[PDB]
DNA sequence: GACCACGGCGCA
DNA sequence: ATGCGCCGTGGTC
C-alpha cells in the first residue's frame, strides 16, 4: 500500500524521533496512512510543511516540534487519548498497541498504520459512551493543543542567579558534612543511605525505628530522623544536609544546563496520559515539583522569571479538592462553610469546639488532607506530634461534623465493587479491581485509591476545562500560558496587560463549571514565580 | 554507555 | 496502616 508523498488530508501521521523530548529531538522519519495506504516522506522536515494538522499517536509531540520549527501545526485526534479515557492504565503506545491489535515499532510507516487501526478500534469502543466522548471532544482533544503551545513556549530561567546560588549552597553543604564527620568520628559517603544506616544504628547507639519495604534495611527516611531529632545531635545536621543536597542535585544544578539554544528558555513536557486519576504530569524536566515549602525552596522559585517587559501571573484554586468533596458528597456543613465564604481550615479546627475562630489550623489542615487519602490515627500522630490517643479522636469528631462525606466514601466503594470502576463528576473512569481482594491490606489500599480518585480526578477535569476555556482568551490579549501545577496556573503577560489578564483568568477559572459551592482563586503578579504567588 | 531496583523526597 | 517524576547509590550487561 505504498503511494508517493504527499498523502490525502485526514491521514494518520507516524513519526520517528531521535529522542523522546520533542523540543530536543531530530525528526528521523515522517509517514502518513489513509485508507490502509502508507506514504513515506523523502525528507521529514520539508514534508512537515504539507500537513495542516497532526492526527495520530503522540500527536502533541509532533506538534510541539512543528512549533519549534515555526510551523503552526495543531494536534488533532490521538488514539492515546481515547484509550486513556477508556482505561487510564492505557499510558503508552506499546501497551495500547498490544491491548488493541497492533505493534508499536520504530518505523514511521508502521507507526502511521498503527495509528489508523488503533483509532478505528478505540473510537468504536467509545460509541454510546457519551460522557467520555464529551471529555474527549470538549477537554482532552482541545487540551492537547494548549499543552503543545505551553511546551513550545517554555519558561525563562535566571541562570546566573542559579550559578551563584549553587556555589553558596555548596559551601553550606561542606560545613554540614564536616560537622557530621566530626560527630561520626570519621568520614564516609553521607549520600549513601547504607553507609549512613551503619553509622547511625551500628556505630552510634541510636534506636532503629522502622524498616524499608523491599529489602528490610533499617530506614533512614526523614520520618525516622525527625522522630530521632533529639536522640543525637548528628541527625539534625543530616536533615539539613539532605534538604540542601536534594535541592542542589535535583533543581539548582541540572536546570541551567537544560536551557534551549534557540529559545533561551526551559521546556518541560506535559504528559496527558500518564496518571490513573486524570491529572497531567510533567517531565524532562519536571516543573510541577519545583521547591517552595522551605526558605531554600523559595530561593529556587526566584529563578523562574518573566521575559523582559513581561510579568508572571500565578493563579491558584483555593482548596479545590475539598470543594469538590463538598459538591460530590452533598455534606451541608461542608457546603455551608464554602457558600458563606469561610476558610475551611480555620472553620474545621473551629470544631475543636468552643471557637468560631480564636489553636493551630495546620492540624485541621492536616486532618482535611488525611481525609482525602484515608489517613489513619497512627499517621496523624507522627504528622502532628500528637499522642496516638488525641489523634484517633480528632478523626471521629470530623465525621460527626461532616457526616455525608463518610456516607459518600461508603457509597463510592460499594458502587466501585459493583461496577469495577469509580468515576469523576464528568464521568472519567478508573478501574479498581482489588476492591474485592481477600487480603485486608491489599483491599483497603485499593479503597483509598478508589475514593480519592473522584476527588482528585474531578479537580483535574475542572482545571483542564479551565485551561481550554482560558487559552483562546489569552491569545487575543497577547498573553502566554506557561505552566500548570495541578491546581495552579502560571501565565506570562506584557507588563501593561498583566493586571487585565489577572482579572480575566481569575474569572474564567472561577466560572469554569458552577458547583454546589463557589470556586475561589488566589491570584498574584510578579517578576518571578516567588513574588507572583503574592 | 544504557539500564535497573531501591530508598528517598520534591510538588499538588 | 492519594497522585506523580528524578536523584544517588549500588549494581548488571
Ligand atoms: N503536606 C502535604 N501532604 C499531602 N498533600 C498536600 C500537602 N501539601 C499540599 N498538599 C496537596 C493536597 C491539596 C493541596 C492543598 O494545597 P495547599 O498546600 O496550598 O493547602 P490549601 O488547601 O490551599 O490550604 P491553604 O493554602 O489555604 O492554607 O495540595
Ligand atoms: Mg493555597
Ligand atoms: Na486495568
Ligand atoms: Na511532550
Ligand atoms: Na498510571
Ligand atoms: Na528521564
Amino acid at each position: 500500500e505504498e503511494a508517493p508523498w504527499p498523502p490525502p488530508e485526514g491521514a494518520f501521521v507516524g513519526f520517528v524521533l531521535s529522542r523522546k523530548e520533542p523540543m530536543w529531538a531530530d525528526l528521523l522519519a515522517l509517514a502518513a496512512a489513509r485508507g490502509g495506504r502508507v506514504h513515506r516522506a523523502p525528507e521529514p522536515y520539508k514534508a512537515l510543511r504539507d500537513l495542516k494538522e497532526a492526527r495520530g499517536l503522540l500527536a502533541k509531540d509532533l506538534s510541539v516540534l512543528a512549533l519549534r520549527e515555526g510551523l503552526g501545526l495543531p494536534p488533532g485526534d490521538d488514539p492515546m487519548l481515547l484509550a486513556y479515557l477508556l482505561d487510564p492504565s492505557n499510558t503508552t503506545p506499546e501497551g495500547v498497541a498490544r491491548r488493541y491489535g497492533g505493534e508499536w515499532t520504530e518505523e514511521a510507516g508502521e507507526r502511521a498504520a498503527l495509528s489508523e487501526r488503533l483509532f478505528a478500534n478505540l473510537w468504536g469502543r467509545l460509541e454510546g459512551e457519551e460522557r467520555l466522548l464529551w471529555l474527549y471532544r470538549e477537554v482532552e482533544r482541545p487540551l492537547s493543543a494548549v499543552l503543545a503551545h505551553m511546551e513550545a513556549t517554555g519558561v525563562r530561567l535566571d541562570v546566573a542567579y542559579l550559578r551563584a546560588l549553587s556555589l553558596e549552597v555548596a559551601e553550606e553543604i561542606a560545613r554540614l558534612e564536616a560537622e557530621v564527620f566530626r560527630l561520626a568520628g570519621h568520614p564516609f559517603n553521607l549520600n549513601s543511605r547504607d553507609q549512613l544506616e551503619r553509622v547511625l544504628f551500628d556505630e552510634l547507639g541510636l534506636p532503629a525505628i522502622g524498616k524499608t519495604e523491599k529489602t528490610g534495611k533499617r530506614s533512614t527516611s526523614a520520618a525516622v530522623l525527625e522522630a530521632l531529632r533529639e536522640a543525637h545531635p548528628i541527625v539534625e545536621k543530616i536533615l539539613q544536609y539532605r534538604e540542601l543536597t536534594k535541592l542542589k542535585s535535583t533543581y539548582i544544578d541540572p536546570l541551567p544546563d537544560l536551557i534551549h539554544p534557540r529559545t533561551g528558555r526551559l521546556h518541560t513536557r506535559f504528559n496527558q496520559t500518564a496518571t490513573a486519576t486524570g491529572r497531567l504530569s510533567s517531565s524532562d524536566p519536571n516543573l510541577q515539583n519545583i521547591p517552595v515549602r522551605t526558605p531554600l525552596g523559595q530561593r529556587i522559585r526566584r529563578a523562574f522569571i518573566a521575559e523582559e517587559g513581561w510579568l508572571l501571573v500565578a493563579l491558584d484554586y483555593s482548596q479545590i479538592e475539598l470543594r469538590v468533596l463538598a459538591h460530590l458528597s452533598g455534606d451541608e456543613n461542608l457546603i455551608r462553610v464554602f457558600q458563606e465564604g469561610r476558610d475551611i481550615h480555620t472553620e474545621t479546627a473551629s470544631w475543636m469546639f468552643g471557637v468560631p475562630r480564636e489553636l493551630m489550623r495546620r492540624a485541621a489542615k492536616t486532618i482535611n488532607f488525611g481525609v482525602l487519602y484515608g489517613m489513619s490515627a497512627h499517621r496523624l500522630s507522627q504528622e502532628l506530634a500528637i499522642p496516638y490517643e488525641e489523634a484517633q479522636a480528632f478523626i471521629e469528631r470530623y465525621f460527626q461534623s461532616f457526616p455525608k462525606v463518610r456516607a459518600w466514601i461508603e457509597k463510592t466503594l460499594e458502587e466501585g465493587r459493583r461496577r469495577g470502576y469509580v468515576e469523576t463528576l464528568f464521568g472519567r473512569r478508573r478501574y479498581v479491581p482489588d476492591l474485592e481482594a481477600r487480603v485486608k491490606s491489599v483491599r483497603e489500599a485499593a479503597e483509598r485509591m478508589a475514593f480519592n480518585m473522584p476527588v482528585q480526578g474531578t479537580a483535574a477535569d475542572l482545571m483542564k476545562l479551565a485551561m481550554v476555556k482560558l487559552f483562546p482568551r489569552l491569545e487575543e490579549m497577547g498573553a502566554r500560558m506557561l505552566l500548570q501545577v495541578h491546581d495552579e496556573l502560571v501565565l506570562e503577560a506584557p507588563k501593561e496587560r498583566a493586571e487585565a489578564v489577572a482579572r480575566l483568568a481569575k474569572e474564567v477559572m472561577e466560572g469554569v463549571y458552577p458547583l454546589a459551592v463557589p470556586l475561589e482563586v488566589e491570584v498574584g503578579i510578579g517578576e518571578d514565580w516567588l513574588s507572583a504567588k503574592e
